[PDB]
């Protein structure tokens, strides 16, 4: 009912108004917090459908039926004469600052969930606190405030991979009509992780600056809950203290696995070290065969380098592996070596990294191949992607009573509860959910305002769009081929396909290795159950179509829709061969 | 109503079999007219859901209510014996070649719209000729097979563009650490224009090779329409003759408009001209603001030409004039002048084209601004684009009686016939429908479908999305803001914008908050999307999507529950939050 609502939300929140946008005794008690620098969250009651329930319902915290109605952490405050008399004797900032707690909120991890949870918060008068420690790699590799993705991820990996595409454009500009030798063009390695980490500086310091303009603590600490509503705090000069917090937020994300074979740790590196790297990585072995491990030898080859992949089995596990193999073969075809099959058993150190001369070691790997052969080459550097993991264990102490699952993270609600109520966890350490920097920020937003501003909206972790960044693009919206088929049967599923060429591509001189296909159920109207597609940006050819799947679209919404001349995405707009009437999908 | 379906398919399909998938005799006939390579259309009666209806109203033409039933051009031919009889006796080929005219489809025009209703009523035994004639320029330039966009419109300019968008990826790609310096290289006008001709070249020769594979009468003459019938048919040796048709679609297009000023027709030229001009334009004046004008000024200063743009009062008339504003504003910041509220007076020339050096001509161009004060400046070349027009006063005698609007376009239902019935009319003449390659291309396919295999579905031409190639590129897809708060009225409206930097700019040192988008929503109906806009990289691919949201009524509460892809640039319109009433700033 409408009153259980209330108590969660008064009980809940910081500071909270509850108001009419006509009454000018709301607007003057709204001009004096703004004065007295107040912030506070507002429901405005001639604003929502049932707003006349509610007011009688504040009645039972405050024994009045009128508006204003301002609270503070559950306790009713005052109507317009008793918040303004509170103002005048200088009793108000008082009152507005009580608390249990020394905050309404810690978040713990200041990446890409933490920190759009502490500023959402901090907006409806919350009193948050940041905390962000970065543990140092095994070569000792740091880094700044705002998480995975600013510094070791999304943003420096995508930066990368558009070096890599301006080789292509160098290439290209000679066919449209430009005087340049692509031959004689080389890159420098330093000189673009000089630029890559000048814009990462940048987002450091423009997140802190955002903390302190919403009146956010940042912590450079390493955090710890020893208890429901304390966090022991370790300092970067090993001083120890406790503070205290109503809600917990837990946001820590993973960091990369190694795997358990002589020379790992000591001898290799991880794309937490790439990105800074000092010196170019010259000849290189990437061993594993995720997202991470493709995007990173892609762009690696395509500045000029001297690439190998070492994959276990099959390549992007959990993806529709049809494309999988389409990103794969064009990898191969364009200058990456695969060694197929194979494993590692150890890493021999023959060279140390030179750092005064800049330069990298030389080492040499040994595995060996299911056919029982065996693997012996020298690289001057090894890349380890074998997937990231959580370590809650330095984080959560276990007599808090946070639940995990078997993988170590955390087992959580709808609503991203933990079983310890005022505990809540958001971002890769939700299980279940889709690990991506889109998911955690809205997780992140969504969470604050409900328990600081009395909003119901959940997170919708269905259908969420991917993209994959290697040198052709691979972007997906729901299911994959296989997945569809087995949870329907292949009599159900109708696939519409089509191979394609950018116009982009016709001057420059491959016509066929470019795909998209829609994947349908017969019995639904044709709903489109996924959507698929290889060839230049892909995520902005796949982002739009991610709102229509969340509608429901069928095939004919496809076909009534006109296409964008000339495109790529146009494509998607007139499919007509299906897989099974056998015809090629050629252009 | 089934019944009036019924009786407007028979009549009007060329061969037409009704069937059933698990009948073993429709199979067989089937599996006779394959061999006999007869082409036809199929309604399978089990797939339908008043397939019964359909059955017992086939005995009002042919006497019988069982399948298969087979017709031709409105006549009843057989059952499965009858069928077989005929074949056995070497009947059948003359039967279903027995017409009252030469063929059962004429179009007049080999363009975007043209070329695809041809090749679809073919698929269904439609007999078709597809008539193409390219009329030269003033100063002779003419082309192949395939339409406006194909030799002399999207095509051409939008390979031109991405020669022009290479520049820029040259000076980005030192900031990203390679070797080259950008301000040692030039670009060779010629041998881009070789390269983007012999693509076209290809299209033309492929649009040949899939006319003869379909068994289509290919004629390259000049059609006129004497009766509803008749089409008089020019040689390229200018014999004259008459051919017959069924029904008839009329897909002629336009060509570009030259204002009346002396010296314009003989010493201008148009985009019909600039994608096959063999010496560079050199120092440039575009008259005219259309997505025409901006796009080729916009390349041609990108390759590193002096150019200027002549701007009689607005730019981009009809679109939202804000976006339109933007995409001036970034022009002229990146080396495009303008003369604006201004117009020509005469064009003079100072030198004739060189044929010998390759090398262009000379003008003195004069005119006037709004106020009175005068224009007179020099120019290698002056391209003029002040709008197109068909020319339907010489594809159409008057006495058929195909009705025409004020600006002779052709008035048409919402299924493309004209005032005669048998005639039919597409693409860019159609009175009020977007000028668009897809939807001319949607509107002959379709129209051909329910010519000649029965279909109902009509073309839908309501909120067709568009992209205007300028050197930072603008899509959009629905009402203007303008037009929005005209329509509902300023408090029904709301507005969502933001600014945004793509990341590939940041380590390149581009602009920080040029790159702009807004969604235009109406309060009062669950803050429908009535009109989305973008300014940015890859507009077209980033717009086209979200196009099958907004034909499926999308909300402003459905962009905020759809998770964005990161690191993109179409990512922001799935967390836009400031409103223009609120009167924050968009920066980022
Ligand atoms: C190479 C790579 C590329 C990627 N590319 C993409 C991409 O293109 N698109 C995309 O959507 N996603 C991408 N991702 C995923 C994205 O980076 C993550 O989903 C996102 O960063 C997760 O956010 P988070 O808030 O859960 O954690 P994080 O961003 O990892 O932030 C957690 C923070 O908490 C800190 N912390 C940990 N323990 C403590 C403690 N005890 N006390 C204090 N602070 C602590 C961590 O050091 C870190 O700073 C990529 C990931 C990688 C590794
Ligand atoms: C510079 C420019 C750029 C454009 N860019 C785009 C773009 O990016 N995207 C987009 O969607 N649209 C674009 N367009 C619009 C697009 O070209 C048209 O909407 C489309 O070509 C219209 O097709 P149509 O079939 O109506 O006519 P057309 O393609 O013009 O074909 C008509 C054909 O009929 C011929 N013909 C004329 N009279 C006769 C006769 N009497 N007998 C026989 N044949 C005859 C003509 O010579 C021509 O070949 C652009 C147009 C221009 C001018
Ligand atoms: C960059 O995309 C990485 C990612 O984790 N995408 C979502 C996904 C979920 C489950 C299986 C495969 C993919
Ligand atoms: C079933 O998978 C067999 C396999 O060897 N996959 C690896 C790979 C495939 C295609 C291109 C590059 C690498
Ligand atoms: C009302 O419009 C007045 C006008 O002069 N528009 C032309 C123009 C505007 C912005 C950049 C370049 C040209
Ligand atoms: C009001 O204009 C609507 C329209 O669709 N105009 C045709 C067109 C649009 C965009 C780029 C090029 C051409």
């Amino acid at each position: 009912g409408t009153s259980q609502w209330l108590r969660k939300t008064v009980d809940s929140a910081a500071v909270i108004l509850f108001s009419k946008t006509t009454c000018p005794y709301c607007k003057k008690v709204k001009d004096v917090l703004a004065e007295a620098k107040i912030k506070h969250a507002t429901i405005e009651l001639d604003q929502l459908s049932n707003g006349s329930a509610i007011q009688k319902c504040l009645a039972s915290f405050s024994k009045i039926e009128t508006v204003p109605q301002m609270f503070v952490r559950g306790k009713f405050i005052g109507d317009s004469q008793t918040v303004l008399k509170y103002y005048s004797n200088d009793e108000l900032a008082g009152i507005v600052n009580e608390s249990k707690y020394d905050y309404d909120l810690i978040v713990i991890g200041g990446g890409s969930g933490g920190l759009a949870a502490g500023k959402e918060a901090a907006k409806y008068g919350a009193k948050t606190a940041v905390l962000d420690y970065v543990e140092p790699t095994p070569i000792g590799t740091t880094w700044g405030l705002g998480g995975t993705c600013v510094n070791v991820g999304c943003i420096p990996k995508k930066l990368m991979h558009q070096a890599g595409l301006l080789s292509h454009a160098l290439e290209d500009a000679e066919h449209f009509g430009w005087s340049l030798d692509r031959s004689k063009i080389s890159h420098n390695w330093s000189t673009m992780v000089e630029g890559v980490q000048s814009h990462i500086g940048s987002l450091n310091w423009g997140y802190k600056v955002a903390l302190r303009d919403n009146q956010v603590t940042y912590l450079n600490a390493k955090g710890r809950l020893i208890s429901p509503h304390e966090v022991q705090i370790t300092d970067k000069n090993q001083k120890v203290s406790t503070i205290t917090g109503n809600k917990i937020i837990l946001a820590t994300g993973e960091r990369p696995k190694y795997p358990e074979i002589p020379g790992a740790v000591e001898y290799g590196i991880t794309s937490d070290d790439l990105f800074s790297l000092p010196y170019f990585p010259g000849k290189t072995l990437v061993i594993g065969a995720s997202y991470v491990a493709l995007e990173c030898a892609g762009f690696l080859a395509s500045l000029g380098g001297d690439v190998t992949v070492m994959v276990r089995s099959i390549l992007l596990r959990g993806f529709d592996q049809q494309m999988a193999e389409k990103v794969g073969d064009y990898m191969e075809n364009h200058g990456v070596k695969f060694a197929k099959l194979c494993v590692p058993d150890e890493i021999k150190q023959l060279k140390v990294v030179d750092t005064e001369n800049n330069k990298p070691g030389l080492l040499l790997v040994k595995g060996h191949y299911t056919d029982g052969k065996k693997f012996e080459e020298e690289f001057e550097t090894v890349i380890f992607a074998v997937g990231r993991e959580p370590q809650l264990s330095k984080v959560l102490c276990e007599t808090v009573g946070v639940k995990l699952d078997k993988n170590g993270r955390v087992v959580c609600t709808d609503d991203e509860q933990t079983t310890v109520s005022n505990v809540y966890a958001i971002g890769d350490i939700n299980a279940g959910k889709p690990q991506l920097t889109p998911v955690a920020i809205q997780a992140g937003r969504y969470l604050a305002r409900r328990l600081f501003a009395g909003a119901t909206e959940l997170t919708d972790y269905s259908n969420v769009a991917t993209t994959v960044f290697t040198p052709l693009e691979y972007g997906a919206c729901g299911l994959s081929e296989e997945d569809a088929i087995e949870k329907y049967g292949d009599k159900d599923i109708e696939v519409y396909h089509s191979n394609f060429k950018p116009l982009e591509w016709t001057v420059a001189h491959e016509d066929n290795v470019c795909y998209m296909k829609l994947v349908c159920r017969k019995s639904d109207n044709m709903r489109v159950l996924g959507l698929h597609v290889l060839g230049p940006n892909a995520g902005e050819i796949t982002q739009g179509y991610a709102v229509a799947i969340k509608m429901g679209a069928t095939k004919a919404d496809f076909d009534r829709t006109i296409g964008i001349h000339p495109t790529c995405s146009e494509t998607f707009t007139t499919l007509h061969v299906t897989k099974k009437s056998g015809v090629s999908p050629i252009v």
